[PDB]
């Protein structure tokens, strides 16, 4: 790109306060060349073939830290190539000729030259690299524009971070899908050589129509709609760690997979081109219970057999796209043997990704959901209150506000159920001591957000008020305690939630009926404190110190 040159600059935005105190930092590059899989003159090669280069590490853990920072510094982060060493020293080698071997010099995977380059540092550049200017800008994406318009202007180069910030601002829209292509085991088959293996992913919707510059190669570069993957020359398990990008909309992902395409490159270009896709995997964006792809590993099944059937989104898709998948389904057939035969397809060959969604809408757990959907969930609504629990909270402010409008809907309707009261009583005293967090106070102004405007209880102040008066009434219990002083710890929303609720009452009914009774309530709550209070004090020391707090 002849117009990037004197624009190539790159930030890298998200480093939180930890990001810095991280005690090694490297800034890696990857190189990996594009063109001819072989570098031989006389017959035509297959161009657009990626194959692994080198990688270039410099550690600029001291440059974050900023111990270093100057513009003028050109740091040459020297460049390692792969170990293609079979042309200088084989010609020395005489009288004691026992050897048979092959060239293994290029189908080392990226992964472990980072590693040999990391391990090493001193990298043997032998005059080839690369020079930056690198130096940390205090500040988020803005106030860097701004207070470094200079360095960084609105046409340098944008790049989010391996993670999510230390403080997720309310409003943090973002789908940042990194589809990391660990591993994949493929078999040669007949083919002696192992076959060339490339993930070309390929992101259809449902009815299997491929998305269009839905996969981002990396910062700095627009979509595509079908990433290709780094060709590695005959490697049984060709290992790729390719961390790509992909932006699909938040609700559209919820209606989108990501198919993964193996296809084999020979040599020759005619025999590419003849040669279809052996083995084609998928992920399923989205959990069968409504929920998105759950954080972590995934390790796809790469099919065999019909190139139609293969690629027919009505088809593959309703195949088990993973090993869990493939798992879960033959467990399920067990118990009922009602048209269930396994496919002979079903081949070895598998294939392993890793998903970092750093979305604020996208959910992953099945009793989130389940409370949720406890209107039909209700089977579940007393394991889902005990199992949510267990849930993060990272997960859980981004619907905090349909959480709670779901537990004082469960309030309403079965307010009967004194158990199911005491769940969401504990449940949303875990929510205020985790939101009260440094990681999640932000979103506690969202949280009176909702109390001020979107709260829709007109009776649940009644329910939680008794909830905590048996709680403080109930004082001495040690199973309690921890209890009890949490929802001390947590008091404060707790009581704007009830006088809310309580506020709401008034304004729908006018007159409060129960203005004495309420206030009475208020009274024997305070005298449940007197008598927590005026227990002898060894029980309760850090309790007593609290409530005075």
């Amino acid at each position: 790109e002849i117009e990037k040159l004197n624009n190539l600059q790159a930030v890298f935005t998200d480093l939180s306060s930890m990001d810095l105190i991280r005690p090694r930092v490297s800034l890696v590059c990857q190189i990996v060349r594009v063109g001819h899989m072989e570098l031989k003159e006389g017959k035509k090669h297959t161009c657009g073939l990626r194959r692994p280069f080198g990688v270039a590490v410099m550690d600029i853990t001291d440059i974050i830290h900023g111990k270093v920072d100057d513009e003028e510094k050109q740091h040459f982060i020297p460049f390692q190539q792969i170990a293609m060493e079979t042309y200088i020293r084989q010609r020395q080698l005489i009288m004691s000729p026992l050897i048979t071997s092959h060239v293994i010099g290029e189908n080392e995977p990226l992964t472990s030259v980072l590693n040999k380059v990391i391990a090493a540092k001193e990298v043997n550049h032998k005059g080839q690299g690369l020079w930056v200017s690198l130096k940390l800008l205090p500040g988020d994406l803005t106030q860097v524009q701004k207070n470094f318009s200079h360095l960084v202007d609105r046409s340098t180069a944008i790049a989010r971070k391996m993670g999510f910030p230390e403080i997720i601002l309310p409003g943090d829209v973002r789908n940042d899908i990194y589809v990391t292509l660990i591993h994949g085991e493929f078999d040669k088959g007949k083919k002696k050589t192992p076959k060339n293996v490339e993930v070309t992913m390929s992101v259809h919707d449902e009815e299997g129509k491929l998305l269009e510059k839905a996969i981002h190669p990396g910062a700095g570069y627009e979509g595509i709609s079908e990433y290709k993957s780094v060709v590695y020359y005959q490697v049984k398990q060709p290992c790729w760690y390719e961390t790509v990008k992909v932006s699909i909309a938040i609700e559209e992902v919820t209606r989108c997979h990501i198919r993964f395409t193996f296809r084999h490159r020979s040599s020759q270009e005619t025999r590419d081109k003849s040669e279809r896709a052996f083995g084609v995997a998928f992920v399923k964006l989205m959990n069968p219970d409504g929920t998105t792809l759950q954080d972590g590993r995934h390790d796809l099944v790469v099919y065999k057999g019909d190139n139609k059937k293969m690629e027919d989104a009505k088809f593959y898709l309703t195949l088990p796209g993973t090993k869990m998948e493939m798992e879960e389904k033959e467990l399920q057939a067990s118990k009922n043997l009602v048209t269930f035969t396994p496919s002979k397809d079903s081949t070895k060959d598998s294939f392993q990704i890793a998903t970092l969604i750093c979305s604020t809408k996208l959910t992953q757990n099945v009793d989130l959901l389940g409370l949720l959907n406890w209107r039909s969930n209700s089977q579940n609504i007393k394991h889902n209150l005990k199992k949510l629990m267990e849930v993060d909270g990272g997960e859980i402010v981004k619907f905090l506000q349909d959480t709670l409008d779901a537990l004082f809907n469960i309030m309403m309707e079965m307010s009967d159920s004194e158990t199911y009261d005491f769940l969401v009583f504990d449940a949303l005293v875990f929510i205020i001591s985790l939101i009260g967090d440094i990681k999640f106070q932000h979103f506690n102004p969202v949280l009176e957000t909702y109390i001020y405007k979107h709260f829709s209880a007109t009776l649940a102040y009644v329910k939680l008020s008794k909830v905590l008066n048996f709680y403080v009434a109930n004082a001495d219990d040690s199973s309690k305690t921890e209890l009890l002083f949490a929802a001390l710890k947590a008091l404060k929303y707790l009581f704007r939630f009830i006088i809310q609720s309580r506020v709401l009452y008034l304004r729908f009914y006018g007159q409060s009926k129960d203005g004495d009774e309420f206030n009475n309530s208020i009274r024997q709550l305070f005298l449940a404190f007197n008598m927590l209070m005026d227990r002898p004090l060894e029980e309760a020391v850090k309790i007593k110190g609290a409530a005075l707090k």
